[PDB]
């Protein structure tokens, strides 16, 4: 049980689509994310490539729900729900 | 006398802002260009900087000229003036 909470995801190359906007919130609380190397599989490419444009910013993934990116990930930070989203990640 | 032309420049890193609108232009004319390494050097950083948002298309740099990017290296070819570009880099 290294942790009761769950684990999130982000989809971003290291180091250049410029994925600050979603550090920057996952270090004003100290949360994990795992980042991705897209580019290189046709698994990856290809979901990315529906959620690309203007290489804006990227994609959150937590647990079995799917999130826009910063953009969302923001968003419910606003509201809070990124407490529970974090510990279960939940679309309510 | 390698080139009686001018020497033309793009801000952009190696691979990843996705500068394909920029060479796409520049591979039907056949023209040259010089790549920049951005976020290495708070010269080039600062620089990119303020042209810099939403991930939007490179900067285009001719002579002593400047170029907002895509947009008006575009704009440039439609109008007609693409060709006295490439070769002085002129801004009327
Ligand atoms: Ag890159």
């Amino acid at each position: 049980g290294p942790g009761s909470m769950v684990d999130v995801i982000i989809y971003t190359r290291p180091g250049c689509p410029y994925c600050a906007r979603a550090k920057a919130l996952l270090a004003r609380k100290g949360a994990e994310f795992n980042e991705i190397d897209a580019s290189a599989t046709p698994e990856l490419r290809a979901e990315m490539q529906e959620r690309s444009g203007r290489n804006t910013f990227p994609q959150i993934f937590i647990g079995s729900v799917h999130v826009g990116g910063s953009d969302d990930l923001y968003a419910l930070e606003d509201e809070g729900k990124l407490d529970s989203l974090l510990k279960t990640g939940k679309l309510i």
